[PDB]
């Protein structure tokens, strides 16, 4: 059935954390890397991107995105706009982009959940900026 530490939930073979306190895109994800096979948020399925929406929509007002762990390490130089990849280095095998990133000039680098979107959808983002984030790792 699953254990999770106690301040993070269960989801398929994964635990999950919500943290408040903001950091860059970078040191969200180190941070995440403090726990065993850690990194910022990987979202592989609709069911997970369902689950994880779950996990952050009682966020609260102050907050309307969210890091998770998609990057662009080409910083848009990828021809095709598909430089795009997980810190966890998940095949990216779903997709669902808020708006995709090739149709926008000068997009952010790195990737969100946004309010806007019910936390359902990703958003490109300034990855320098702040924000709370969503770790997944293993117990
Ligand atoms: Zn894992
Ligand atoms: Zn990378
Ligand atoms: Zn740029």
């Amino acid at each position: 059935m699953i254990r999770c530490p106690k301040g993070s939930k269960a989801y398929g073979s994964h635990c999950y954390a919500l943290f408040l306190s903001p950091k860059s895109w970078t040191d969200a994800d180190l941070a995440c890397q403090k726990r065993p096979s850690g990194n910022l948020v990987s979202v592989l399925s609709g069911a997970e991107g369902s689950f994880v929406s779950s996990l952050v929509k009682s966020i609260g007002n102050s907050y309307s995105y969210v890091w998770i762990g998609l990057h662009d390490p080409t910083q848009g130089t990828e021809p095709n706009g598909e430089g795009w990849e997980w810190s966890s280095s998940d095949v990216m095998n779903y997709f669902a982009w808020e708006r995709n990133p090739s149709t926008i000039s000068s997009p952010g680098h790195c990737a969100s959940l946004s309010r806007s979107t019910a936390f359902l959808r990703w958003k490109d983002y300034n990855c320098n900026v702040r924000l709370p984030y969503v770790c997944k790792f293993t117990d």
